[PDB]
């Protein structure tokens, strides 16, 4: 019943890189909108492009006969941003999009919380790190411009969802435990074994987005890994799509963490995921980054063409998931294929690994971080500096 509604060439702006990229997109009717380099000659459908529940826009600005397609994805606002030459063709696509959007739709109060601290900034809206003053729990709200718009254990909870006048809010659950770039640099390098614990949880959350959810996380990097009271993983959800900054050219970010496909602008799909796996643990194992420099372009050929090098002190067990993980092209990529995650899991270096204590988490974490609770405020005070 999934068909083709319409397909054409496009001019869609850089998600990282804000140079316009001609690609060819096939609009379904099962609600995906997915841009190729080149025509394909051609299983379940991801959330991460679908139309569905999704607003359209004709703009002029920066460019004439330009539309955009904002969705809100999970608690985070995305615009994509298309191109085409007459503005008839964006009459076109405009009615088709929202055409295939409309058959498939067929107390708490800010009061309540506490300012702390501004994590970040965004296009629309800004998220902050907020206490209950309650609980005296830890909490990071997303507060999102009104006008423009399922638990695991290891990812952090939406807890509270409420709206004022003019701003919709989301309460994330905050970890205590520490961000995990501040571990392990203290630390300098995990152990294999560590790394293994740490891997494996967060192997057991992208499973579960991937098969359950039917979405890639795509934002995979150690900044965006915490730790709870008791050392477990927490895949964290505190972002928000910001514009980028101009090395004349524009760019959204660092590219350090991003997989080839997803530099590239190109299709994309589970195994970007997998590719932020291979660098969260090959900066766990190795105490760097796999691909590092300056320049936004000699930082792009490492990661597009450079083949990932290891230290002598790895084991063939750790240089084979890595190796796999960092593969460049998506399709030969470990868990790229249609079992995904299953391909990792049975990976030999998760050997002996017990996923289903895993997701229960019976594993013993191997590090305590030093809180006494969840409303401990020791990796929120002065000493975070050392
Ligand atoms: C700076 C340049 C730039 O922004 N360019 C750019 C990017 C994009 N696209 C995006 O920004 N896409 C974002 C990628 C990261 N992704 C993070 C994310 C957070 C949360 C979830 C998530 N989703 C669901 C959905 C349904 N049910 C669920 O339970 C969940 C749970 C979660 C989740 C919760 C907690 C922890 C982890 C996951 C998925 C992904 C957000 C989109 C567009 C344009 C441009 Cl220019």
């Amino acid at each position: 019943d999934v068909a083709i509604v319409k397909e054409g060439w496009l001019h869609k702006r850089g998600e990282y890189i804000k140079t316009w990229r001609p690609r060819y997109f096939l609009l379904k009717n099962d609600g995906t909108f997915i841009g190729y380099k080149e025509r394909p000659q051609d299983e379940a459908p991801l959330n991460n492009f679908s139309v569905a529940q999704c607003q359209l826009m004709k703009t002029e600005r920066p460019r004439p006969n330009t539309f955009i397609i904002r969705c809100l994805q999970w608690t985070t606002v995305i615009e994509r941003t298309f191109h085409v030459e007459t503005p008839e063709e964006r009459e076109e696509w405009t009615t088709a999009i929202q055409t295939v959007a409309d058959g498939l739709k067929k107390r708490v109060t800010m009061n309540e919380f506490e300012y702390l601290k501004l994590l970040g900034k965004g296009t629309f809206g800004k998220v902050i790190l907020v206490k209950e003053k309650a609980t005296g729990r830890y909490y990071a709200m997303k507060i999102l411009k009104k006008e423009v718009i399922s638990r695991h254990p290891f990812l952090t909870a939406l807890k509270y969802s409420f709206q004022t006048h003019d701003r919709l809010c989301f309460v994330m659950e905050y970890a205590n435990g520490g961000e995990l770039f501040f571990h392990l640099s203290r630390e300098r390098v995990f152990s294999e074994d560590r790394a293994r614990f740490y891997g494996a949880e967060i192997v057991s959350a992208l499973d579960y987005l991937h098969s359950e959810k039917n979405v890639v996380y795509r934002d995979l990097k150690l900044e965006n890994l915490m730790l709870d009271k008791d050392g477990h993983i927490k895949i964290t959800d505190f972002g928000l799509c910001k514009e980028g900054i101009k090395t004349m050219k524009t760019f959204c970010g660092t590219p350090e963490y991003l997989a080839p496909e997803v530099l590239e602008d190109n299709d994309y799909g589970r195994a970007v995921d997998w590719w932020g796996l291979g660098v969260v643990m090959y900066e766990m194992m190795c105490g760097r980054l796999p691909f590092y420099n300056q320049d936004h372009e000699k930082l792009f050929e490492l990661i597009l063409m450079e083949e990932i090098r290891f230290p002598r002190t790895l084991g063939p067990e750790a240089k084979s998931l890595l190796s796999g993980l960092l593969k460049k092209d998506p399709k030969q990529r470990l868990g790229g294929g249609s079992e995904d995650a299953k391909e990792i899991m049975q990976h030999r270096f998760f050997a002996g690994i017990v996923w289903q204590h895993v997701y229960e988490k019976k594993l013993s974490p191997p590090f305590k971080p030093q809180v006494t609770s969840e409303t401990d405020t020791r990796y929120f005070d002065e000493e975070f500096t050392a």
